[PDB]
DNA sequence: TGTTTTGATAAG
DNA sequence: ATCTTATCAAAAAC
């Protein structure tokens, strides 16, 4: 299997940076992961709370 | 000639 | 004109 795009410490980090309004395309870039999977791992849906 | 997650992308 | 979700070929590592 392949591996995690994001270990734990990123995940936590970048759910708080999710809750500030950072737009998903620029932490995308700052962490280097595709945007479709922070919408996977931080569905909107989860967010909006 | 063989499992797990990513990430583009179409659809709503 | 975005934002999100669901999908799925294929990458990545075994």
């Amino acid at each position: 299997g392949r591996p995690r795009a994001i270990n734990k410490h990123e995940q936590e980090q970048i759910s708080r940076l999710l809750e500030k309004g950072h737009p998903r395309q620029q932490l995308a870039i700052i962490f280097g992961i595709g945007v479709s999977t922070l919408y996977r791992y931080f569905p909107a849906s989860s967010i909006k709370k």
